[PDB]
């Protein structure tokens, strides 16, 4: 039953990877929802829509890289339901950016816990995988989202629809 | 509350589109599972893996086009959980192809019912959307999968691991 | 008297096509009026002017394609007066966009009725002509105009002349 | 016995497709006859000959696309004898064009009946296949042939051998 | 109420320009009718059709340039109904050319009266606008149409359908 | 009644050419049937299908060259019904290749008889036409088909579906 390739790969690490795969797919689905919210005729912020669609695809890529990891190490992927996002209506560009920031920080926290587990199980390959492909990506994403939220707030979002319009044009466009 | 763009778009059609979006996302997730099954070290059919990964991405594209439709017509997207696939282990190239064929026929049946609803609601735009973007795509996908299943069976899959190996190389490669 | 090419083309369909030709020419004339309203020295929104002039030419193209249809089927074109637009003065970028949206929805309703007639007369060629060349075009135009109206309103049009200025620059330019 | 790919494809539709295949092959053979009539030394209208030969090959393509359809849907092709054309000697450029027009209208009528059957059997894929690939093609072919017949008649065919000569040169050449 | 740009622009000139705009749009519509007459399957003179369609578009360009003039001078455009053309059926290539010649001479007469008004109101800008953009254009158009009519008549139009055929090919093609 | 170009062209030769035209069209139709047999979802040998479709088109070309011959010599083409092929279902790649070989040998025998007739009628032009365009073509086709049949048999067709699969890939692909 044990994979011929498996070496120094703890069952707990395998399970945590499966959980991270689900979380990445969940994040992808959240971003998809946000994108198409901004595509609504009564919201109509095309560059917000594009920004979040790109993020959705990137999150899918992250999940697939974790699946590849799982198979490389000889673990077995076990997929779960991808839960629907918390909202259907994201209310504003600013609110969407804040929710994205919160999501990214949650994903980062899960990654940090994964790293802690890898460290505890003396799995340096897994640790460096997380470090190389995930942690800096998260730090960058969080910094970018924080920058966006800051600009929107200073511009006067969400009450200034002009604010969101011009942010859509000049930052996200 | 009614969208400014909405015209000749029945609530039942809107709901059916939301169901189709979920079904397309489900199909994408099924194909993702199959792809990474073939990426396992104890299965190791890279071109099967690639074939199903491509199909997964294509299904995601189909879902996104339906979401775009929904917003174009002034309906509102309501996302649901994406259920996990029926299997974790797809057993063989042939079995995966047969399950894919079954899935594609189920998706096609749902599309046909959607078309019937559009027709009943006298929604020619929706009918032609389905016709143009979905129905022929489905017919082609079903024919291709049937061709694959036929070849694998004639070659001697799934007992002939040589059969699947050579199919992976010569058809899917 | 009956055209040598005519086949499965009902008199009622022919008459409805003649009405649609007139409606398309009318829409082209409305858009022409709007364009040159924005060219006034006391309005001076060049990109609004360009947007509506492009729309005018596109509507002319639609009418000409219907005339070509009529001759292809062996019907006979009967032209009518092109009525002058409802306004000389369109008041604002937002008001013009709202009137354009209303016009586009009226044109769409007429197209839907034309499709219904074709269906009732079992004229699949005519149905698919309408579907292929007109219905999606209308859906897109309505969605775009709705997006424009939404943005202008959120920006603060028509009281914010800055709003219309910046929309002219960043969206229509 | 039922094809693994077959879905929503009525036996009556399958039979009608087989009949249409035969009709398209028949039309191809008629045009072949006309082409080589104009290649006779005592007729000697090379561009008529080329025009009808092109039409013959196009009709063959139409038949082959229907065969491909049949297999795509999981129906089974049953071929029949291709009947010889009604004439060996087509008498004149004008007479050939009139017979071609009559043939094209007969083919169109058969296509319309096929569409009606598809509609009655709620086969939207088949309907849109016919609509996309056949109906407009027929309308165009009929209009072109009607234009040709009109010009020949106005020029003075078939008594003015100069008429046919110059039509061969300037229209068909 | 007076435009900030208006200078040396008499109310009578403004009104005459509005009348000329309507006349140019009328001429465009007449030429459109003629074009699609020649597109009929029972007339079938493609190059006549093209010639008149080009003329239609050119006349629309003339109208739009007058509208631009009106706004440049600070007058206000007031559009009127575009009357339907005098005929639905233009009978022959020659008859259409003669009606076009008559139309062009009427347009020219109106332009000459406009010039006379400009001169009487000491509006040298308007005079030179008319001179530069319109008068020579009209002279050329009238000369060309007269040349066409002369050739058709000498060839034997409209009784020689060969005449019109060959004119369509060699002059208009 | 006798063609102005006819010289040294016996009535018996003319009749034999008409028979050969029909036989070539028959062969084309047989190959068409075989091609689309291999396009079936339950057969699914794309390169067999392509091979036989190419052969079908080549046979049509042969028939058309014979028609051109007939007119060049001043004979008159008389077309007959094209009989349907002997089978609807060709059973296997090997069986299809064997039937094709048999067909090609029958066509060759008919050509040899045609040559014998030409020789007996002292028609060296006809003899050399047959020699140049047909006889070597037939010899090559027969040799190729024999090679194919030999390979399939040695590989283990038709019981080894792997055999036909790999032949389709490596020889016909
Ligand atoms: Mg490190
Ligand atoms: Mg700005
Ligand atoms: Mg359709
Ligand atoms: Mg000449
Ligand atoms: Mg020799
Ligand atoms: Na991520
Ligand atoms: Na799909
Ligand atoms: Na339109
Ligand atoms: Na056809
Ligand atoms: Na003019
Ligand atoms: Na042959």
């Amino acid at each position: 039953s044990t994979s011929q390739v498996r070496q120094n790969y703890h069952q707990d690490s395998e399970a945590a990877i499966n959980r991270q795969i689900n979380l990445e797919l969940y994040a992808s689905y959240v971003y998809l929802s946000m994108s198409y919210y901004f595509d609504r005729d009564d919201v109509a912020l095309k560059n917000f829509a594009k920004y979040f669609l790109h993020q959705s695809h990137e999150e899918r890529e992250h999940a697939e890289k974790l699946m590849k990891l799982q198979n490389q190490r000889g673990g077995r992927i076990f997929l779960q339901d991808i839960q629907k996002p918390d909202c259907d209506d994201w209310e504003s560009g600013l609110n969407a950016m804040e929710c994205a920031l919160h999501l990214e920080k949650n994903v980062n926290q899960s990654l940090l816990e994964l790293h802690k587990l890898a460290t505890d199980k003396n799995d340096p390959h897994l640790c460096d995988f997380i470090e190389t492909h995930y942690l800096n990506e998260q730090v960058k994403a969080i910094k970018e989202l924080g920058d966006h939220v800051t600009n929107l707030r200073k511009m006067g979002a969400p009450e200034s629809g002009l604010a969101e319009y011009l942010f859509d044009k000049h930052t996200l466009g």
